[PDB]
């Protein structure tokens, strides 16, 4: 169990045997990945959609149907097939949320902690909202830290997946009401069991070398 | 079982031990971390800035003024400081770099394949700069991604870590010179071991119910 192995051994899965399902504990294990990502002053300003059954994986290959044929496959064979939205803007009521969740938890001593750590919260959420109008880019980078997250973590089960991100969002939304209640698709990824039709998994694993991408001070 | 427990266990430190520094090995893992994280066609618009030594960390403290002051602390007192940055605009010359390091890693078969992907690449990143001319946030988007993997990453090597967003784009750009370099710095993040005055440490892990967040069809 060394996550550098799982880092360098695992691929982005190219065909799913659609025979070979998740566990219903694996099954349970990609839901928690889901919701304990990190993110920005603990934001979550995302929402997922677990696909199960083929009338679920159906819906969301629906949104490939374009000019991402290729992509079509991943889905439907796949066990699971989770697509990562984000927020389209940043509410006042997410924020109350937020916070009235952290202290359900116990997180806050006095209500006065409680109160600090909402005005730092509203202060990072309004220079994006009002300053730099730029909070759905925000919200939307989180969902990317939490499916970088997850990538890791389901290959750290041993599982294979992919990172969709060839797909009409807009057919996307459409299909499940998104939009309506405030989200976007960003990505969506099909995990699963690998089959033989996977070139990906003989190949060699390549990265530009640490010479180009990285300095050290 | 593993990285789940690694999940729920990890946490954004909030105060690190000088003292307690990074290993010979973890050392070089972290790096590798930031190298083999997957993003869309492989682009890898990215470059990293690694602070180790007491010289290098205090130039990137330097970004942690005016109202980021409560981040300075991490970015000194933690072992290694990593800089995520994104490229500032994704051009042609490093869709050659990909392309050849996939070529040298030995990935394609057939010269036609090659160009087959040079193809799928380019198409990718044309109707991101050209058509919607968001790719300065598509490319961003690929850093958070890699950031999310870093996260999980070191805490399955047993180390701790925080995700800064509070600290002074324009400072560290030019402290570092990065705008001339093509790129800008998105997050920061301090990774060693937390001292006793971390009070993330000890509080419970705060997160919104399934019920609001995921969508289970
Ligand atoms: C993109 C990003 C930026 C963050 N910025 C900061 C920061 O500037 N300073 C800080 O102390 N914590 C920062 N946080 C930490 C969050 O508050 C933390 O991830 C969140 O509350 C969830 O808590 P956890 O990491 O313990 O699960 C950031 C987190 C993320 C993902
Ligand atoms: C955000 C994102 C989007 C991607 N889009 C696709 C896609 O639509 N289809 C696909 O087969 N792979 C896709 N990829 C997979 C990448 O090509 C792959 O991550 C990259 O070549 C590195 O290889 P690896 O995943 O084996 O490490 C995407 C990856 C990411 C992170």
């Amino acid at each position: 169990m060394d996550i550098i192995s799982v880092a360098l051994k695992r691929h982005s899965t190219k065909a799913f045997d659609a025979s070979k399902k998740l566990t219903p504990e694996q099954a349970e294990q990609i839901k928690t990945l889901l919701q304990y990502s990190p993110s920005s002053t603990n934001s979550q300003p995302w929402h997922f959609i677990v696909a199960s059954t083929e009338e679920g994986k159906a819906r969301v290959a629906k949104s490939a149907a374009g000019n991402y044929v290729f992509n079509e496959r991943k889905m439907l064979d796949a066990s699971h097939v989770v697509v990562f939205c984000a927020k389209t803007a940043m509410d006042d009521v997410w924020l109350k949320l937020v916070v009235d969740q952290e202290d359900a938890d116990g997180r806050f001593a006095t209500p006065e902690a409680k109160a600090a750590n909402d005005k730092g919260r509203k202060f990072f959420a309004d220079m994006h909202r009002k300053d730099l109008h730029d909070d759905a880019e925000w919200m939307a980078k989180q969902v990317y830290l939490n499916v970088g997250n997850f990538l890791l973590g389901v290959a750290a089960l041993g599982l294979d997946a992919v990172p969709i991100e060839g797909f009409d969002a807009a057919i996307l939304d459409a299909e499940f009401g998104l939009k309506e209640k405030g989200y976007t698709s960003l990505v969506v990824v099909p995990v699963g069991h690998h089959s033989v039709e996977d070139f990906n998994a003989t190949l060699p694993k390549s990265r530009l070398p640490q010479n180009i991408t990285l300095t050290e001070v």
